[PDB]
């Protein structure tokens, strides 16, 4: 051992005297207690040394700077600072999301339409589309909404059965391209 020793006797003084040494004092005051001619060198130690000291910069003392003890160690160098608490993943849970945007233009006629769809794994089929409109939501509503093909093309896929646009069949499509 040699460093060490060095290291712990100037925690021992600064921990021992509690109130710091100023820097041009320390080595007048380690001549004085460990009876050695301090080296220049050992003032760069000082100032690395996170486990010893800290030098600080106190607004009275103007050109010079005090050693106080290591009990200012470890601030913020935890290096397991992220699973410490481990914190729920939004800002706060009054912001679980902090995201923000619009729906596509979807009117109640594609709303119908676009649920209506989701209700059934075997789709809807032409006929069966106003018929199941009018029964779940319970109303009869304008033909322009629900013998209007291309308007039901544009929330479901439509398809054909029994030759091409002879009968006619829809499974979901449910457009919803908007990000923001």
């Amino acid at each position: 051992g040699h460093m060490d020793e060095v290291q712990n006797r100037i925690k021992e003084i600064l921990d021992k005297h509690n109130n710091g040494i100023w820097i041009s004092k320390l080595p007048h005051f380690y001549k004085e207690f460990y009876k050695e001619d301090l080296n220049q060198g050992v003032l760069q130690q000082f100032e690395h040394w996170p486990h010893i000291c800290t030098v600080e910069k106190p607004c009275g003392g103007g050109q010079d700077s005090l050693l106080y003890p290591a009990r200012r160690e470890q601030p913020l160098k935890s290096d397991q600072d992220p699973e410490k608490e481990l914190p729920p993943p939004p800002p706060a849970p009054k912001q679980e999301v902090p995201s923000q945007g619009s729906p596509a233009v979807m009117p109640d006629v594609k709303e119908k339409v676009a649920e209506l769809l989701g209700k059934y794994s075997s789709g809807l089929w032409a006929s069966a589309l106003p018929k199941a409109f009018e029964d779940m939501y319970k109303v009869k509503f304008p033909e322009d909404a629900l013998k209007n093909l291309a308007s039901l093309s544009d929330v479901c896929t439509i398809n054909y059965i029994s030759g091409n646009t002879q009968k006619a069949i829809l499974y979901a499509k449910l457009p919803l391209p908007t990000d923001k």
